C-alpha cells in the first residue's frame, strides 16, 4: 500500500459518507491501485466505496471505433464491480458539473481519482476542486513507478531515464493485493445515442462501406488478459528480432487495452519477468512498456506545451527554424493525408492500416509521422496534422504515448541530432529506400490497398 503512489489534490473536511472513486484513465477492476486505495479508506472509515465514470461531451471529437471499445469494456466492468458489491454510476456531461453534484447529492466522504498528465484531465480537476469541500486524492494506477517519483524533472533522453526507473523497480514492482468486496442510468442506451450522433462522421470508402474493422481487437478486461497470455506464449520470443517488421504481427497488441486502462502495465511486466525467453526479446519489450511508456507520462507531466513546438529541444528548434523557408518537395492538406492521396505508396499503406484496423504498426508509425513534417508548410502545421490524425483514428490515441511519440518523430524529443538535411534539418530522417532494406515494403503495401 506504498503511500508514494498517492498525491493530495486538496485537503478539507472528511465527510461521513462513501468514498467515491472517480475513474477516468484506468477502466478496470483487477490490478488497480486507485481502486484498491479507495477501498482502503472505505474500510478505515466504516463506509462503502463507489465508482463513478463520467461520459464527457468530447467523445464527438473521436470516432465510433473508440466509443464502442470503451463502452463495451465498461459494460463488462459493470458486471465485475457488481460481483464485489461495488456499485458503478455512469454520468453524462462534463466532470466539473457532474462530479460536484454527485458528491453533494451523495455526501461523499473522500474523492479519489486516477492519474493522467493530459491537459483535459487537469481542466476537469480545476473545475472539481472549486466545487467540493471533501478531501481530494489521486493515485498513479497507470505507471509501475509513480510519475512524480520516477523523476522530478523533464528527462532529455531515454538513457538518462532508464537508470532512475530501474533503480526504483525493486520497490514498486510488486504484486497486487486482492480487491476485498464491500461489506446515472443504463449503459446500452448511452451507446445507442452515441453512435447515432457519430454516424455522420463515419469513415467510409467509395461504396459507403465502413472502413473500420472491429474484429481485430476485442475490448474488455477479459480479452486483454488473453492477448497478454498469447503474446508471452507465442510472440514474446520473436519480439526482439521482429518488432521492426510490419509484415509480421509479432507486436504485443496491448496498446488499446493499455490506453483505456483495461489491463495494468504492472501486471504485464510481472508476467513477462517470470516468463523465460530469449534475453534480448525480454529486454527490448521491457524497454518499451517501462522506459518509453512511462517517459511519455513524464513528457506530458513536466511540459505544459507537450503538444506544441515550444517543448522541442533547443537544437531541434534551431535546425527546423533554419530550414523553415526551404522549398518542400510536396505539400498535402489534411484531407489528402486523411484519405491517403500522397505520392508515397508506403505512407498510403500505413494510413490505410490506420483507417481499417485502428492500430498502425509501431515501425511504420515513425515513418508515417516524419513524412508529415517533410510534406507540410511548417513544423507547427505538421504537428497538428499528426495529432489530429492520430487522435481520430488510432484506438490508443488521445494518450501521453501519442504526444510523446509525435514529438519524437517531428521534434526529436528524447532523441539526438543527426545529419543536416533540407526541410527536416537535423531531425532523424527515414527514407523509402531505407525501409526497403529493413522489411519487405511490397507485402505491406499489398495487404492494405
Ligand atoms: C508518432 C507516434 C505516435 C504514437 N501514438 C501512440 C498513441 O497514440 N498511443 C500509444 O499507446 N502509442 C503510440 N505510439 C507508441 C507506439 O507506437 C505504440 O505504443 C505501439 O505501437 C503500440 O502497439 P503495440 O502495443 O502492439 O507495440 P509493443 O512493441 O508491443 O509495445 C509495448 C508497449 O510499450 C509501449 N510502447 C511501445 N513503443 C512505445 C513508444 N515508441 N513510445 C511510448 N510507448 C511505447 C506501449 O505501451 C506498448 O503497448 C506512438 C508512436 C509514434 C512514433
Amino acid at each position: 500500500m506504498n503511500p508514494k503512489r498517492i498525491r493530495a489534490l486538496k485537503s478539507g473536511k472528511q465527510g461521513d459518507g462513501p468514498v467515491v472513486y472517480w475513474m477516468s484513465r484506468d477502466q478496470r477492476a483487477e490490478d488497480n491501485w486507485a481502486l484498491l486505495f479507495s477501498r482502503a479508506i472505505a474500510k478505515e472509515a466504516n463506509v462503502p466505496v463507489v465508482v463513478v465514470f463520467c461520459l464527457t461531451d468530447e467523445f464527438l471529437e473521436a470516432g465510433i471505433r473508440q466509443y464502442e471499445f470503451m463502452l463495451k469494456g465498461l459494460q463488462e466492468l459493470e458486471v465485475s464491480l457488481s460481483r464485489k458489491k461495488i456499485p458503478s454510476f455512469f454520468l453524462r456531461g462534463d466532470p466539473g458539473e457532474k462530479i460536484s453534484r454527485f458528491v453533494k447529492d451523495y455526501n461523499a466522504g473522500t474523492l479519489v481519482t486516477d492519474f493522467s498528465p493530459l491537459r483535459i484531465k487537469n481542466q476537469w480537476i480545476e473545475k472539481v476542486i472549486s466545487g467540493i469541500s471533501i478531501p481530494f486524492f489521486e493515485v498513479d494506477a497507470h505507471n509501475v513507478v509513480p510519475c512524480w517519483e520516477a523523476s522530478q524533472k523533464h528527462e532529455y533522453a531515454a538513457h538518462t531515464f532508464r537508470p532512475k526507473l530501474y533503480a526504483l523497480l525493486p520497490e514498486f514492482l510488486e504484486e497486487f493485493p486482492e480487491l476485498e468486496p464491500n461489506s446515472v442510468e443504463t449503459l446500452s442506451d448511452v451507446l445507442e445515442t452515441g453512435v447515432k450522433a457519430l454516424l455522420p462522421e463515419r469513415a467510409l470508402l467509395k461504396n459507403k462501406d465502413p472502413l473500420f474493422e472491429p474484429w481485430h481487437f476485442e475490448p474488455g478486461e477479459k480479452a486483454a488478459k488473453k492477448v497478454m497470455e498469447s503474446f508471452i506464449a507465442d510472440r514474446l520470443d520473436s519480439y526482439g528480432a521482429l518488432r521492426n517488421d510490419p509484415t509480421k504481427n509479432m507486436l504485443s497488441n496491448l496498446s488499446p487495452y493499455l490506453h483505456f486502462g483495461q489491463i495494468s502495465s504492472q501486471r504485464v511486466v510481472l508476467e513477462v519477468e517470470k516468463a523465460e525467453s530469449n534475453p534480448g526479446s525480454k529486454k527490448a519489450f521491457l524497454d518499451e512498456i517501462l522506459i518509453w511508456k512511462e517517459i511519455s507520462d513524464n513528457f506530458c507531466y513536466y511540459n505544459p506545451g507537450y503538444d506544441g513546438f515550444e517543448s522541442f529541444p533547443s537544437w531541434a528548434k534551431e535546425s527546423l527554424n533554419a530550414h523553415r523557408n526551404d522549398v518542400r518537395s510536396h505539400i498535402y492538406t489534411l484531407e489528402e493525408f486523411e484519405a491517403g492521396k500522397t505520392h508515397d505508396p508506403l505512407w498510403n499503406a500505413s494510413q490505410m492500416e490506420l483507417l481499417s484496423t485502428g492500430k498502425m504498426h509501431g515501425y511504420t508509425r515513425m515513418y508515417w509521422a516524419k513524412k508529415i513534417l517533410e510534406w507540410s508548410e511548417s513544423p507547427e502545421k505538421a504537428l497538428e496534422i499528426a495529432i489530429c490524425l492520430n487522435d481520430r483514428y488510432e484506438l490508443d490515441g488521445r494518450d501521453p504515448n501519442g504526444y510523446a511519440g509525435i514529438a519524437w518523430s517531428i521534434g526529436g524529443v528524447h532523441d539526438r541530432a543527426w545529419g543536416e538535411r533540407e526541410v527536416t534539418g537535423k531531425i532523424r530522417y527515414m527514407s523509402y529506400e531505407g525501409c526497403k532494406r529493413k522489411f519487405d515494403v511490397k507485402l505491406y503495401i499489398e495487404k492494405y490497398s
